[PDB]
């Protein structure tokens, strides 16, 4: 399946893609202000997530830091990134279908759009302006905005226990974005699409 990640913000951001454990495609590229990158996930693939990272430096062998979504300092990420990164999910082939949807579960930091390029399904947007807004307690001095498990390490906010309930900053995130995921527990926003449906993931998709 192929992921078109296009990058409509004014800034750089260097895209990320990775199932946790295994980069997806090269897993990870400096994207100027709109630039696109295609990348190819293996069909089957379960529990991937795309993210952008701000304000990186890399050196020549592609080691460095990003201020927000660095995975371990690798250019081309292996594992997921260092909160708060805004997340594109997706489960591919599952069954016959695919699953995608975005989620602050680990904070926000750029605006996203996940939409299907092909037939059959809808797609999901948090483009709110979460970083100007974030609460005081939740803002990274990094850059962008955390959520409350990062920031107050609680079996609440963690969802640790597996019963948890929203909470005065799981609102926040559900108020901005109401179809992005905003603690563990949400009720689902997850959007079923046709097995083998190719995306485009947009970082700023709204001016």
């Amino acid at each position: 399946a192929t992921f078109e990640i296009v990058n409509r913000c004014s800034y750089t951001v260097w895209a990320a893609a990775s199932k946790g454990d295994a980069a997806l495609d090269a897993g990870g590229r400096q994207l100027n202000s709109g630039e696109s990158w295609t990348i190819n996930v293996e069909p089957g693939t379960n529990g991937g997530k795309i993210w952008a990272r701000t304000d990186c430096y890399f050196d020549d062998s592609g080691s460095g830091i990003c201020k927000t979504g660095d995975c371990g300092g690798l250019l081309r990420c292996k594992r997921f990134g260092r909160p708060p990164t805004t997340l594109a999910e997706f489960s591919l082939n599952q069954y016959g279908k695919d699953y995608i949807d975005i989620s602050n579960i680990k904070g926000f930091n750029v605006p996203m759009d996940f939409s299907p390029t092909t037939r059959g399904c809808r797609g999901v947007r948090c483009a709110a302006d979460i970083v100007g807004q974030c609460p005081a307690k939740l803002k990274a001095p990094g850059g962008g905005c955390n959520d409350a498990c990062t920031v107050f390490q609680t079996s609440e906010y963690c969802c640790t226990t597996g019963k948890c309930g929203p909470t005065e900053y799981s609102r926040f995130f559900k108020r901005l974005c109401p179809d992005a995921f905003s603690y563990v527990l949400d009720k689902p926003t997850t959007v079923t699409c046709p097995g083998s449906s190719n995306y485009r993931v947009t970082f700023c998709p709204t001016a």
